[PDB]
């Protein structure tokens, strides 16, 4: 009967409605005639205003406050700043609120049973390169709490009319250099082989390792980016070794405890905060299948196989599976003989479906991105593979924005 | 706008073309994606004449007789069929044309590379359950060949404006029994109780093991369906071990070896095929990952993971994963052993990606479901998860349609 998209749970038998979608403002890349939804990324006066009035009637609903004289008072104090100086300012619980929600509004996350859960310092009067440096140890030092990680989100000042942006050129806090060789090839990240040459370009002295910590390029309004190495103390990694395969240590593979992500723009209310870098924990596929097994990243899979002894002329015999399969159960083992908060896809996606319930419940749906939620290993072995999924844009978000350069 | 679709493993991108030639709305709109929704919620003569004068111009166009006098002939027949009845009927040969085609153009598809390799059975000279059961066994017979499996499709008289279809109730020629047992436990495949029981109540003997072939329930327009037991020996099947393992096989698992879909409705030029049951070979995750391991069908991953003795208390041990790995192997060992076609997801993936070349350059494009195409294990480590796809429906198509009681 409903008039909203019908979600089906194809383990459970269950049935839902997404009554959420009807709340975006915002179209996405599909129409009828084709799905676009695989794509990783698909192609201001009185439009501020209406974005405003939105987000403001999305704070005091959460706060209980919908159509009182606080609520209709923040309206016009939003439209008179507006009126005057083409933009407006959030009060802080406004910014905690909007982060947040941008977190839980993330489609490609499935992190979000932990959306409520978010430290939010607030780094809008930072007025300088140097500034953001200090703010964004502040942030490593925070979060990373010696292996007891606790999510964070640093928010630094937003774009402005005719004032250049904030920027954080790496795409991470934390990311290995990637050493593009003479013979083609690429020592490192291969993922990180842009930003390795513009640090370079900016007088970085690069080292020549496969796991050499990045510095950051900060880009302060209408400067030039300054750079800063991140004092070695302040980032934790962890060495992999192998719970029963002792040869594994000896591979000298080693990954990093904090995945924060600093290259994204949060929208809340049509204002844009180009830099706001946010950090969860790690869940173990985006370490052990996609950043160590990517063919086009560390592409490890092959060397794990023969030293597995499996037999790699052939794709009947799975070394594939079987290699990926070891070098999950390393990152595992090793962070958690490390102390060092990590999530394993099994334990992540039952937590995801428990969201979706959560979800249901308040707010009639829930944005997801299907072919981001399900892990790159073990797809079906998951709850997740098995739930339809419904993926739209609502805002407050998380958007790509372009690089600075 | 033409679709940009960028392969993310090797920085290739190419512009889909071909889905501007879609006729038929998709489930997506551009307020909310639904591309991972199983199915569609929503299941005159100068409609028909369109479809049909379409497909006409494919035919003639394929066998680059197009605007030729037999081409203008044979529009002209068809206009005077549909003028004067309703409707119209194919030629033999194009038949053939629109199956291969339907194949072709099927999104979920990931042994398309194999198209144009595909018996077609002509049976629209059929009236009577009796000879579908005739025509049935054939196929089975030739589609199996020992082992050697061919591509088979079988197509049965169109649907018809006055009277019920021919129809196949089952959903594959061959699919084991599931027992509902009183203490809400399934024996043998949950995924076909429903049709286990309408052959019960039309009158079968069942058995009680968890590997029973059924029986067909043959449909002629409006009459009650009739029951035919497949004589054994069409029934190839592959018992099932381990190349390491020696308790595996003491398991008792087994399967079937002809994946045979019989409920889907085959359209070629507006003509509806109510009853059109196709076969090739099957990909070894069908039935190593999906029918052995989802929760919802055989699921033996704790048996056997205790077989394995895994630490079966705990996600990041990664049991299931060991176990899957382990059960697909199996399944490949013991087709290969019994020198019954198969294909493992990494072959069936690459194939696919050269398909995928091949339309492009043939076609300027190829409708693909990423979530259908990419495989339920090992996603990441397989080529078409890096590949972006676009999804629209072309025609000739196949499509679902209602269960027939
Ligand atoms: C608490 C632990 C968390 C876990 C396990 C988690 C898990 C994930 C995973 C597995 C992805 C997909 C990553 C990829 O394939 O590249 C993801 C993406 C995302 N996550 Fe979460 N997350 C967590 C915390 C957070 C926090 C605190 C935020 C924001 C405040 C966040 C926002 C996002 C966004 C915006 C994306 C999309 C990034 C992109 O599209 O490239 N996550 N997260
Ligand atoms: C040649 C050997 C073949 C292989 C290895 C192959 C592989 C596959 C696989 C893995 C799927 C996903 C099915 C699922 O998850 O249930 C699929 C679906 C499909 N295949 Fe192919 N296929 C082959 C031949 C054919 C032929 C001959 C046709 C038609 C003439 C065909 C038409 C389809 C259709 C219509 C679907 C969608 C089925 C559904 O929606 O449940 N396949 N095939
Ligand atoms: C596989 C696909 C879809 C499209 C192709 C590349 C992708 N990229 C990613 C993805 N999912 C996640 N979590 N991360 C990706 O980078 N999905
Ligand atoms: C996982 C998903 C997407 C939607 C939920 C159920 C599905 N069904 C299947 C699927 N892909 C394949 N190949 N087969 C399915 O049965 N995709
Ligand atoms: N768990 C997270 N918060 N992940 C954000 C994405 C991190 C990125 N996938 C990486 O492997 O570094
Ligand atoms: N290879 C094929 N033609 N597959 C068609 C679907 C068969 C279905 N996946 C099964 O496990 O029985
Ligand atoms: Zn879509």
């Amino acid at each position: 009967g409903p008039k909203f998209p019908r979600v089906k749970n194809w383990e459970l038998g269950s049935i839902t409605y997404d009554t959420l979608c009807a709340q975006s403002q915002q179209d996405g890349p599909c129409t009828p005639r084709r799905c676009l939804g695989s794509l990783v990324l698909p192609r201001p006066a009185e439009q501020l205003l209406s974005q405003a009035r939105d987000f403001i009637n999305q704070y005091y609903s959460s706060i209980k406050r919908s159509g009182s004289q606080a609520h209709e008072e923040r309206l016009q104090e939003v439209e008179a700043e507006v009126a005057s100086t083409g933009t407006y300012h959030l009060r802080e619980s406004e910014l905690v609120f909007g982060a947040k929600q941008a977190w839980r509004n993330a489609p490609r996350c499935v992190g979000r049973i932990q959306w409520g859960k978010l430290q939010v310092f607030d780094a809008r009067d930072c007025s300088s390169a140097q500034e953001m440096f200090t703010y964004i140890c502040n942030h490593i030092k925070y979060a990373t709490n010696r292996g007891n990680l606790r999510s964070a989100i640093t928010v630094f000042p937003q774009r402005a009319p005719g004032r250049g942006d904030f920027r954080i050129w790496n795409s991470q806090l934390v990311r290995y250099a990637g050493y593009r060789q003479q013979d083609g090839s690429v020592r490192g990240d291969p993922a990180n082989v842009e930003i390795t040459e513009l640090c370079i370009q900016h007088g970085w002295t690069p080292g020549n390792g496969r796991f050499d910590v990045l510095p950051l390029l900060l880009q302060a309004p209408d400067e030039a980016p300054e750079l800063f190495v991140l004092p070695p103390e302040l980032v934790l990694e962890v060495p992999l070794e192998h719970p029963t395969l002792e040869w594994f240590a000896a591979l000298g593979l080693r990954w990093y405890a904090l995945p924060a992500v600093s290259n994204m723009l949060l929208e809340i209310g049509g204002l844009e905060f180009s830099a706001a870098p946010f950090s969860g924990w790690y869940m173990s596929t985006e370490i052990g299948t996609r950043n160590l097994c990517d063919p086009h990243r560390y592409n490890i899979l092959e060397d794990v196989a023969v030293c597995m002894d499996l037999d790699t002329r052939t794709t009947s015999s799975l070394w594939k599976d079987k290699a990926a399969v070891e070098i999950n159960l390393a990152v595992l083992h090793s962070f958690q003989l490390a102390k060092v908060t990590i999530v394993d896809h099994h334990a992540a996606t039952v937590s995801f479906m428990k969201h979706l319930d959560n979800e249901q419940k308040a707010r009639g749906g829930c944005p997801a991105d299907w072919a981001w939620i399900v892990p790159p290993i073990s797809g079906s072995l998951t709850p997740v593979f098995h739930q339809e999924m419904v993926n739209y844009i609502l805002s407050p978000a998380f958007r790509y924005q372009p690089d600075p350069w």
